[PDB]
Formats: structure tokens, C-alpha cells, sequence
């Protein structure tokens, strides 16, 4: 449930990989450095 749950969500990640619509404010969240 815990290990599988992560996979189900990971799949969504790929969905974004397709398109090239990544906000600058959002990217900062994932990244550690302030930039």
C-alpha cells in the first residue's frame, strides 16, 4: 500500500514529462538551491 501508492503517483510525473509547461515558481519548490 505504501510502496505501491508511490508508484501510482509517480505515473502522473511522466504525464508532465510529455508537455513543456513547467512554471518557474514550481520548479524552485522541487529544487533545493535558491537560484
Amino acid at each position: 500500500s505504501v510502496k505501491e501508492g508511490a508508484q501510482r503517483k509517480w505515473a502522473a510525473l511522466k504525464e508532465k514529462l510529455g508537455p513543456q509547461d513547467s512554471d518557474p515558481t514550481e520548479a524552485n519548490l522541487e529544487s533545493a538551491d535558491p537560484e
